[PDB]
């Protein structure tokens, strides 16, 4: 298992890389053909010298570090590499005995593996220490995170910041050092971002240290939601530094991601379901009086929120709750088309109503029971991984009387049993082979027993024998994954519909649901576009959602009843992409439309819970006042918590953005109690300073937040998006100011003045955005100065705000006031002229393979220009994929491609770094360096797995799971890199066109 964990590995194995290369490649010709071998006796020192300072420094650590725990496991390592140490030194003389000795060629082949395995085995076991120091200083955080209530005096909070101020300041510079240390950057990024929060959240933490001890003191009515906002933003901090734990322990390339990724939405859609249901079943118990206020979206939402648990739950189940919530849609637009007609009361369709609302009682109770039983898969994967490297602790001491040992890796043994239990019920071929040798292991287990009479020289016999044994139980679980999650989808959009177009093909071989849920996923989310928006366009947009949705079924048969090829279910496959295309540009009109509403009053009513929570005298009501601001603050940031999702729904931009803006949205989420529990506080004793500054904190804490997310929506988005979308809102509530003055309305005229304002300073702020991110100043210096014309207007616009607030009929006045309007009309007119452009047994590598074989039809059809690096990439790619578990015969090409793959790889990291200079932006500067810093990342790991499963081709007595193991090295990290190339062949021009 030739792993890539720290890049002191790397930077030793790729020597040993060429090193082997020189001699496993001499060992093609022993074999096939015999002839004279050629002297290489100089290397056989030479690589026992690129391995013997590694064995005495392996030796000089046994020699040096005296705590048991490396003792255990690195001592029994090095054995195997000094067991190569003994062998290939004899495979020299042996060969300058014989050039032609058939016991040389198995006998120096032999150890060239345990070369590469036990310099890689070593190399890791250095790390294994390494990071074992930082688990305990993450503990010592965690330690102070259960000090964290112990803090009871104002005294202890100052020894408490100097307990942290010491442990933050140890931590994070050897979080900088494993970033140095590291080469996945995006696996980097998932490090620091968790640690600027973790250092971020920590005087935030110290902040309401100081706001509970003074509500120690008076307001032990606060204590309660002090600790509320404390313990919760301890266990905000406390996740960050659980999840540290599994970044430090990723060994490998992750598997484990996606699985535990997608946990989010059960949590979301079960604390979701319930406040959607009461507001859908009295709505629809009175139907024709019920207009599809909230309802309507309610109902809506229903099927969205169960929609995206069947883009979880798979097999027979996601044909299931998708039939029902179609099924239930199509009964509730029955009845919704019964409230047109309107004869329909409360008591007189009630057998159509109450079948309906048994039905989306079947529709809430599939996905209720599909929960626990998806979550617990992942409940089995975290647990199979525990006990399958605690075989290296039994294996390592032969014990006479381990027997309360023995009930423990026996029951635990059965306890994956339970988990094949478990894992049984999705499948049944690839599961008996796996519940038959589930009792296999327990047979080497029952050979515990018998030596378990004190017996060690035969412990160390079967210790091989279980070797492969262990690892091959987790690998066929490690099989159970892709059989028990469907093909997620990007979250991308675009990626989703290169997901939906792939599917188009061959449905029914590939990894489910690619094409289908992600058809799935593409209509649920029109379906939360249209139910905000207004009626007439509500089922507009429902009837353009739901004309491609017919297309649900009708493209899951032509694969499941004859082949699709036919014509009659080819245009039936072709005029669903017309159609599909229709999607896009209406959804992501949809989210333009809406961003720009939620995003006006960004900071508005905080003002107005500021205001309120100024200046309470106590009088009654007034926090009644409150809280219905308070009550605006959720509503205003439930519909910024639901819109920022699906701005990363249409977003059509790097991953990096909208897989952080969703981290914003959560931030913003999570803190929205956390404002109102410091609001409440603050109104509980106003006047005190400690509670203002502390609420200063925490709603400043919000502000640059929701800054951040602002900043980073309108990123999220287009800038062609917003303007006109501001356009046409400013002009609509001018002309809403105008009819305002049409009659006599002063306080909502310059209500909506102000709203002007608001939105005008946003403008305002984007126009600071462009020119950060532009590199050079070719007009945004333009930029700069049309906004410096807005900052010029704003202050006619409330000035004469209040001077048209004398009278509706303020003679002249209105003329300058729509005047004052029209002054903003042309200068945010003027922001539009700068945003314009004028100035064979393995296939599943044929997957990665058949992958940038289909984009190669891409961005032209006349020229190349880095295309052919990653074409010859694709069919060496292809050429491999054979011959992985190809022919017994030619693993040289297996190398001398793979270094090509080091090479062609790493050839288009150069072409990164020239146009990621070339181009007149940072950040799509920034997003090309974090897809191109992965690509030498890969690139030499396929030269050293390549080396591996030369060893493993043509060996006829290995235990083939593990070469099936390195097959899925190659299968996973291929098809990672297969992945990787086409988000740069993106970025080739995705980034270039910015010039």
């Amino acid at each position: 298992m030739p792993v890539f964990h720290t890049r002191t590995i790397e930077s030793i194995l790729e020597p040993v890389a060429q090193q082997i290369s020189h001699l496993v490649i001499m060992h093609e010709e022993g074999e096939v053909d015999g002839k004279a071998i050629p002297d290489l006796t100089a290397p056989v020192a030479a690589v026992q010298a690129a391995v013997s300072n590694l064995v005495r420094v392996g030796k000089e650590t046994v020699q040096t570090t005296e705590d048991q725990i490396l003792k255990r496991d690195m001592p029994p390592a090095f054995i195997k590499v000094e067991n190569a140490c003994t062998k290939l030194v004899q495979a020299a003389q042996m060969l300058q005995s014989d050039p032609y000795s058939v016991p040389a060629r198995d006998y120096l082949i032999d150890g060239s593996r345990g070369i590469l395995s036990g310099t890689s085995d070593l190399l890791l076991t250095f790390d294994e220490a390494e990071v074992r120091k930082i688990i305990r200083v993450c503990k010592g955080i965690l330690e102070y995170l259960t000090v964290a209530e112990v803090v009871e005096t104002m005294e202890d909070l100052v020894t408490y910041t100097k307990n942290l101020g010491p442990g933050m300041t140890k931590m994070a510079k050897m979080i900088d050092e494993r970033q140095q240390e590291l080469t996945h950057q995006e696996h980097r990024v998932m490090l620091v971002n968790s640690m600027n929060t973790v250092k971020e959240l920590l005087p935030v933490l110290i902040s309401a240290m100081k706001i509970f001890v003074t509500t120690k003191n008076s307001k032990n009515q606060g204590i309660e939601e002090a600790l509320k906002n404390r313990n919760f933003t301890v266990e905000k901090m406390s996740a960050e530094i659980n999840e540290i734990i599994r970044v430090l322990q990723l060994t490998s390339w992750d598997e484990d991601a996606w699985a535990s990724k997608d946990t989010e939405a059960m949590k979301r859609a079960l604390a979701s379901i319930d406040s959607k249901l009461n507001q859908a079943k009295g709505w629809l118990r009175d139907p024709s009086a019920s207009p599809g206020d909230a309802g309507e979206q309610a109902i809506r939402q229903i099927l969205d929120e169960a929609g995206k648990v069947g883009e979880l739950c798979a097999g027979k189940e996601r044909r299931e709750i998708l039939g029902t919530c179609k099924m239930l849609g199509q009964m509730t637009d029955q009845v919704a088309d019964l409230r047109a007609r309107g004869q329909g009361s409360s008591p007189v369709a009630m057998q159509k109503a109450q079948q309906v609302s048994q039905g989306l009682d079947v529709l809430t109770a599939k996905v209720e029971n599909a929960a626990r039983k998806l979550e617990a898969m992942t409940n089995s994967k975290q647990s199979i991984a525990k006990k399958i490297d605690a075989a290296q602790n039994w294996l390592a001491d032969p014990n006479g009387g381990p027997e309360g040992e023995e009930q423990i890796r026996g029951a635990l043994a059965e306890a994956r049993k339970i988990a094949e239990l478990c894992d049984d019920p999705k499948e049944r071929d690839d599961i008996l082979r796996s519940l038959g040798e589930i009792s296999a292991l327990t047979s080497k287990l029952a050979d515990l027993r018998r030596q378990g009479k004190g017996d060690s020289p035969e412990a160390r016999a079967l210790a091989k024998q279980v070797a492969t044994a262990l690892q091959n139980l987790q690998t066929k679980t490690n099989r159970a994954v892709a059989n028990s999650r469907p093909a997620k989808a990007a979250v991308h959009l675009e990626g989703k519909i290169e997901q939906a177009q792939r599917w188009i093909d061959n449905p029914t071989v590939d990894d489910r649901g690619v094409g289908q849920a992600a058809i799935r996923g593409l209509v649920a989310e029109g379906h939360r576009l249209a139910n905000v928006m207004m009626g007439p366009y509500r089922q507009d947009l429902l009837a353009k959602c739901d004309r491609v949705d017919q297309l649900t079924a009708q493209l899951a048969d032509l694969a499941a009843r004859g082949e699709g090829e036919s014509p009659q279910a080819r245009a039936l496959a072709s005029q669903l992409q017309d159609s599909l295309k229709d999607l896009k540009a209406r959804m992501q009109e949809a989210m333009t439309q809406e961003v720009s509403d939620v995003f006006s009053d960004t900071t508005t009513p905080i003002k107005l819970l500021a205001v309120a929570a100024t200046a309470p005298p106590d009088a009654p009501n007034r926090e009644e006042v409150f809280d219905e601001r308070a009550a605006n603050f959720e509503n205003h940031s439930g519909k910024l918590g639901a819109t920022a999702e699906k701005a990363a729904a249409v977003g059509t931009a790097n991953k990096s953005t909208v897989e952080g803006i969703q981290a914003s949205v959560k931030t913003a989420r999570e803190l929205t109690p956390q404002v109102v529990s410091a609001a409440r506080i603050l109104l509980r004793n106003p006047g005190n300073q400690a509670a203002y500054e502390h609420f200063e904190t925490m709603k400043n804490q919000w502000i640059d937040n929701v800054e951040k997310m602002t900043g980073l929506v309108d990123e999220a988005i287009d800038t062609k998006s917003l303007l006109d979308a501001s356009e046409e809102a400013i002009k609509k509530d001018l002309d809403k100011c105008k009819v305002a003055m049409a009659n006599i309305q002063p306080q909502m005229l310059v209500a909506g003045a102000t709203s002007i304002a608001r939105r005008a300073n946003r403008i305002l702020l984007v126009a600071k955005r462009e020119v950060e991110n532009s590199e050079d100043p070719k007009f945004r210096e333009a930029v700069k100065a049309a906004s410096d014309e807005l900052s010029k207007t704003i202050s006619p616009m409330v000035m004469d705000a209040k001077a048209v607030a004398g009278n509706i009929s303020d003679p002249g006045l209105q003329k300058s006031f729509l005047d004052s309007g029209y002054r903003i009309l042309g200068a945010v007119a003027k922001v539009r002229e700068a945003f314009q452009p004028q100035e064979p047994v393995n296939q599943p590598i044929l997957a990665a393979a058949q992958s940038l074989h289909r984009e190669a039809t891409k961005w032209s059809s006349k020229g190349n220009d880095i295309i052919a690096a990653a074409k010859r990439m694709a069919l060496l790619m292809a050429e491999m994929s054979r011959l992985v578990r190809g022919g017994s015969g030619t693993k040289r090409a297996l190398i001398q491609c793979a270094k090509d793959i080091a090479k062609a790889s790493d050839e288009v990291t150069r072409l990164a770094k020239e146009v990621a200079k070339q181009c007149t932006d940072k950040r799509i500067r920034t997003n090309l360096l974090q897809v191109c810093e992965r690509i030498p990342t890969i690139s030499t790991q396929l030269k050293i797995l390549s080396t591996v499963k030369a060893t493993m081709l043509g060996r006829t007595n290995i235990s083939d799971e593990e070469s099936e193991q390195a097959t899925e090295m190659l299968v996973h990290n291929a098809q990672n890199l297969m992945q990787s190339v086409k988000e740069t062949v993106r970025e080739a021009e995705a980034a270039s066109i910015k010039i």
